[PDB]
């Protein structure tokens, strides 16, 4: 699956696509995004575009299935 994850602190917008295995946990695409940002990993979330958090202790195909694909990092 293939996750579009927009920082919104950097008021370009910027986004990564990343591509991860379904049944790797989303704790892993947190980690990934904050690396690929240059933001800390261990205070970074992934939100919904209403900013509801997601909860990242389950699979990455589960975030995808419930929530989509297009998420931002704060």
């Amino acid at each position: 699956v293939s996750f579009k994850i927009t920082l919104t602190s950097d008021p370009r917008l910027p986004y990564k696509v990343l591509s991860v295995p379904e049944s790797t946990p989303f704790t892993a695409v947190l980690k990934f995004a904050a690396e690929e940002f240059k933001v800390p990993a261990a205070t970074s979330a992934i939100i919904t575009n209403d900013g509801i958090g997601i909860n990242p202790a389950q699979t990455a195909g589960n975030v995808f299935l419930k929530h989509g694909s297009e998420l931002r990092i704060i």
